[PDB]
């Protein structure tokens, strides 16, 4: 397992335009267009990602560049942040795959109100921190990932995902 492969079991692989857990345009591997509700905006969206018009239409390749600018984004992000970087940076590698999962997601705005599971964390109390992770509005929208997200974080095993 590594974090290409396990966000690929988490957001799946669709080739033409769909809405995702929250009724947002998306395509490919969890690649979110836009939060608006119009699909024409979405269509220029990928057009714009993509470099040619689409027609709501992408191919696996493509699907799959946006997958790596998206995670390697999400990372480069994370890294950005001074209140998110300071525990990313203590966590072990399997770990960090959790936290890449989790901003991908729900994005930066979206970890924002992780502040006391994120202390839990980087003072390694891994039982506590999972167990304030689920007290969340993302565990139960996505209760399914959230909890194979929060298992990782609190073994540093890939045991949710086999």
């Amino acid at each position: 397992m590594n974090i290409f492969e396990m966000l690929r079991i988490d957001e799946g692989l669709r080739l033409k335009i769909y809405k995702d857990t929250e009724g947002y345009y998306t395509i490919g591997i969890g690649h979110l267009l836009t939060k608006s509700p119009s699909l024409n905006a979405a269509k220029s969206e990928l057009d714009k990602a993509i470099g040619r018009n689409c027609n709501g239409v992408i191919t696996k390749d493509e699907a799959e560049k946006l997958f790596n600018q998206d995670v390697d984004a999400a990372v480069r992000g994370i890294l950005r942040n001074a209140k998110l970087k300071p525990v990313y940076d203590s966590l072990d590698a399997v770990r960090r795959c959790a936290a890449i999962n989790q901003v991908f997601q729900m994005g930066e705005t979206g970890v924002a109100g992780f502040t006391n599971s994120l202390r839990m964390l980087q003072q390694k109390r891994w039982d506590e921190a999972a167990v304030n992770l689920a007290k969340s509005r993302w565990y139960n929208q996505t209760p399914n990932r959230a909890k194979r997200v929060i298992t990782t974080f609190r073994t540093g095993t890939w045991d949710a995902y086999k």
